[PDB]
């Protein structure tokens, strides 16, 4: 998975990500609207305030977010965070507990700033507690986004919980986020601009074509490979203006990291690869994805009409 | 630039190519009609035998195209080719003499099989001469490709004119063709499986993700690092059934090896990136395509309307 | 730097270093014999246990070694560590609190086996002090083995004081040693075993020599880089028999991954490179160096005479 | 194989390579005195006229170098060159005809320059025949040099007979000569010197050690791979000065692009690996190896007793 997110001039924020996966799992886009019932496991149940839009699963009437936007521009997404993600046995007291799977609720209906998060974060405590005793839970962290920033949230078993900023605007897998932060600083002889003629020892030696103040650029699926990639296209693209430029710009990116289908064949044998692409504008409350199989690119919204439904909008 | 043609399951062809570059060509999606005019520089004039679509510029009712498809499924893309592109300074007696912008109609125009083509490039002879003064001649090399095969037309001072089987299907920039085909043995450690957890003398090494197995595959727009991964990408993609999940395929492996936009900066000071990306689907007759700045798949079609036109249609 | 041991087949010890500098420093080889002033700035001064050999530089009658080897085959080596080492400022209360640079000895001075080493580390404060006002304190961390394993000692503003196991039998330079363990996880991918002809739809790709199955290892100076393949080298190395094969075998590791002249210059402009490498045989208590500038393998050895002096000995 | 030259700032010629095999040959240094008895497949019978020195076996009396210097300052190595190398089948009339195995003391007996040595090549064929029927042909290609310059001799099914000028000094395998040479542009992002400290969006991004600017470099065995480092390494080492000073530059070069034990598996089973390091240097006619299990640099030289000798003189 990769997560991506950036703004254009004026400030508005586009955000969403690739779900690398060995198989579909059933999911599509769903609309949840206002005050719609909303059940917590520990803490008290409630209705939501905050439409939101994003890709998942509904079970049993709940809407099981992959990712997951707000009506007021804040999102979220989990993303696969093996041999690391860990979270509690049971909720602790004083806490604001939660089972893994509820941050994404929580989150969109509670908050319409990353700093509001980040400062409630303080007291929250992740339990490992699937939605019903049927399920698994999965090992996730996630990318926090609003207009003005985002951060990591990251619960594992060697440092506990821990809240970065992400000022790269990315995120993939494992390992854990300052790992790779750290990793980037051996990537600082790549540039943008083109080498140029040379002289080796009088033997001409001149690129061929443009492209080659990036080498050593990784362009394999590993998280880490992929994590550096992303975060040197999103840092070096410059600011674009318009709705379609900058959902182009997301796409582009984020096609550029995508994980492709026969490339990758996981140790039980089947094909890993980037299953949808979504980008969730903020300006236009619009959804945006496309999947492995169909390109076009689908458009889903939040209005007056889908944020004001009686019941869970979803579309197939 | 990357070119990339594959097949389904059943013979229908998707074929097409990014187009990277570092200043504007005001180029178009262009259909041409079935008996359009179509002149040429040192053959007779003549009218065309089918129905084009690709895009491409008009330069005085003539479309020059970057890369052209005929209603009969076999299509060309020209792309860079710096350094090694050279063609002769006059026509030559006995050849078929073309200049070099003139081979995307003369192939599409003329013929259906690429084992057709290959035969009359025999006696072909590309002429450096531009469509008028006011344009430079471009440096380029060529893929061609029907259902079955594809070739790669290469004419070059290092090797004069030279005519390649292409089964990988795909094709970048300079420099030739064989170099190319040469580094891929360089990649053979190269494995789509995973890796798995390693002893390193009793150090637990495992991976932490999946994608282990393509370590050393590049990343980069170098044309050398392209064409590894375009040909890694093409030839290890399942085959897939049906139109829109080949044109899916079609645009992901390309959106892959696109040219991202702030990521190259040439001497020159601009930003070179993939502008578009497009896909000739044969059993369609439909040209696809979207733009750096509009992600929008839009389609253009060869049907018994735009075929049969007075005009050249342009959008 | 790159730091290095491993044994043979009879659990004999080879360990050393590659000094990777931008500046020479003057160092030599130094032997401590029995019985010499042993000073320490927040200890008792005492007397040497051991007879100890390394390079280093004599201050005052104190040798301050860049590596130390004693003569019942424990030794430590101090490698950069940039931008993480940080020491205590002055000494802390109930702890064994030692100047960073005494280190060295109080390692090679007072134990045998690394088991007890590790276990008095627990008690041990490194403090941000230099010998005397003329010098720096060196951002270091340590590399410490015997002949069943080897420690690395880290302390750091991130992570404050870090003992690990090392079955890598390797140590570079920054950042954190757990940084790189678990970057080891993302060369996987690596394979001494060639690969082997391909089809790729048919093109027969196929290896034009040897090494294929490690494509993607580094070979830049990074100490990221240097970490993974003086690691990959070490663990695939195979055990070889005798004095002479393991002194080769261990030059044949650090030479591989040494810094090459000319191809590191630094921000303040000047080569990095490695100006030495040394091995210590424990077997034959005998140090084993090179230099950039001076390729034949001197050797210099604890022995009845040299153990015994009455002063330092200096090469 | 590597090749490797260079000189220092006096016109002193620093010569020689890497033999990397995966089987045991037998080799030792061998020197042949003057008049000795050289018998040709193809020409008359004769003797040698200088005294050489290098590495190989001899075969009933006969020395077949794999490397091989004569007392005038010119010398040869040969390389493998697999999937290329191809002879002819029998002698040419009207050509110099040489069995392939006889150019090592063919170019060493006859020449003192390149330039002349190129002129000759002109009207040379070399045949595939072996010394005796109990021997295969070895698919070598050669690397030539006299303290003015370099060349690259490739006798190919590709390309026939080619003589390359080698201004970088380097060789490895396979493939063609100019096929390296076309690689090098891909590597043109390659600088010495260090990146700095970096702002990614206002993340401060900044090195943790040295060599940033060499991000991809290769460090694997793969012949393409070896000779971009070796290359990169050679152009950018520093003239040095003085004996000691340029046999330690050659073999800290050659050492470290060596290909280590363990690190590779052919597709038979077998290791491959530098199982020697030579080289020549002209101004003290000497010869100095190491070996893969024994690091000591041996030294052997071309002296009045030597070069006058009445018997091959074997170590
Ligand atoms: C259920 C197993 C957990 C196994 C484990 O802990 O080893 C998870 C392993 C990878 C996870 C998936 C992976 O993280 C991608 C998706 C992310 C999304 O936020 C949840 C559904 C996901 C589709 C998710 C569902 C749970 C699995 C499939
Ligand atoms: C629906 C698929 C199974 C598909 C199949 O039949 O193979 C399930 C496989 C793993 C489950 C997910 C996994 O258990 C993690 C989450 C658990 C949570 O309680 C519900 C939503 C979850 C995100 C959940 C949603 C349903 C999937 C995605
Ligand atoms: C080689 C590295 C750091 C230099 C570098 O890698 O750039 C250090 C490893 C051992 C250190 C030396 C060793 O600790 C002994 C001396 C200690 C003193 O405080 C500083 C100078 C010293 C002489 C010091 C200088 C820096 C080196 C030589």
């Amino acid at each position: 998975c990769t997560g991506l997110r950036f703004t254009d001039d004026q400030g508005n924020l586009y955000f969403g990500r690739n779900l690398d996966v060995g198989q579909d799992y059933g999911e599509g886009v769903i609309i949840t609207p206002r005050n719609y019932p909303l059940p917590y496991k520990f803490l008290d149940n409630t209705t939501t305030k905050k439409a939101v839009i994003g890709m998942g699963i509904v079970v049993d009437g709940y809407p099981s977010y992959f990712d997951c936007f707000n009506e007021d521009g804040l999102g979220i997404a989990g993303l696969n965070f093996p041999h690391f993600a860990k979270f509690s046995d049971g909720p602790i007291d004083g806490k604001i507990n939660l089972a893994s799977y509820e941050i994404m609720l929580w989150v969109t209906q509670n908050f319409t700033k990353v700093s509001d998060v980040k400062e409630a974060l303080k007291n929250v405590n992740l339990v490992n507690e699937a939605i019903n005793s049927s399920f698994a839970v999965a090992p996730l962290h996630w990318i926090i986004s609003d207009k003005d920033e985002a951060i990591i949230v990251e619960v594992s078993k060697q440092y506990g919980m821990k809240v970065f900023d992400d000022k790269l605007g990315v995120l993939t897998n494992s390992p854990d986020f300052n790992w790779h932060l750290t990793n980037l600083g051996n990537y600082t002889g790549l540039d943008p601009h083109d080498a140029t003629a040379q002289s080796w020892n009088g033997q001409k030696v001149a690129p061929w074509g443009v492209g080659t103040g990036s080498l050593g650029l990784p362009g394999d699926s590993i998280p880490a490979d992929r994590f550096v990639k992303a975060a040197y296209l999103n840092v070096n693209y410059p600011t674009v203006k318009g709705e379609k430029a900058n959902v182009a710009k997301f796409f582009n990116i984020l096609k550029s990291v995508a994980m492709i289908k026969g490339s990758v064949v996981n140790k039980l044998g089947s094909d890993e690869y980037t299953v949808y692409t979504a980008c969730y504008s903020a300006a236009t409350k619009t959804y945006y994805c496309n999947f492995e199989n169909d390109f076009e690119l689908k458009t889903y919204k939040l209005d007056d009409e889908t944020m004001n439904a009686d019941k869970l909008i979803t579309y197939h």
